DNA sequence: AGACAGGAAGCACTTCCTGGAG
DNA sequence: CTCCAGGAAGTGCTTCCTGTCT
């Protein structure tokens, strides 16, 4: 059995760079990055998935805006800018907010029709229940 | 003498992705872009420096937009458009078109002394006039 | 107080287009 | 024609602020 196919490695899953190539949405977007983020089994302690389909939570709010920040060039960045970007998303239909759940949005399940990877899928390769 | 861990190899001179982190600049700009493919070897064959101070030339206008197109994730992307995003650097002093070149434009902005560089010397590190 | 909704203004283009000069 | 100038509209935030809830 020569020809080995070990899958991936460890680099995220989905990583942002990629996808958005893939799609040549242009310069990376912060719901990309959440994604990619997400994905990656090292970055589990500030960012998570709650179980519940696509719904994430930012565990840790200010080590993800400053990836975002340090991502981007933006040595100011924080949480309070970061959700401003992200309370923009409500009328696009991309991420809503999951309410009275502090830190915790949900990506809009279509995600699953760009991606091919279903949101269970995705939380079997990690490691979440 | 092991310490001879002392490179100046093929790697541009001066990166757009440094260059705006140690600006915190936000996403690489265009100007950055192109002060990126002058600072490299490889690169002198679609762009160059003309020898006259900080006025370059776009020997080969498409495959600059094409390099631009695939570092911003925008297929589409042409001279056409990408000259039109310099054209707003003329409001900003940023940069100046020579009159009566085909695509010869200058960095007015005081570029020396953000870079420490001098045109001279990076006509140095490199072979041109 | 911090989380959160959304208005307002600004930034660096990207995309489309009229129009003028060689 | 192609280059080139610049108007106008739109995207995806970034930065700042009022106001509400908790």
């Amino acid at each position: 059995v020569r020809d080995r196919a070990d899958l991936n490695k460890d680099k995220p899953v989905i990583p942002a760079a990629a996808l958005a190539g893939y799609t040549g949405s242009g310069p990376i977007q912060l719901w990309q990055f959440l994604l990619e983020l997400l994905t990656d089994k090292s970055s589990q302690s500030f960012i998570s998935w709650t179980g519940d389909g696509w719904e994430f939570k930012l565990s840790d709010p200010d080590e993800v805006a400053r990836r975002w920040g340090k991502r981007k060039n933006k040595p100011k960045m924080n949480y309070e800018k970061l959700s401003r970007g992200l309370r923009y998303y409500y009328d696009k239909n991309i991420i809503h907010k999951t309410a009275g759940k502090r830190y915790v949005y949900r990506f809009v399940s279509d995600l699953q029709s760009l991606l091919g990877y279903t949101p269970e899928e995705l939380h079997a390769m990690l490691d979440v229940k």
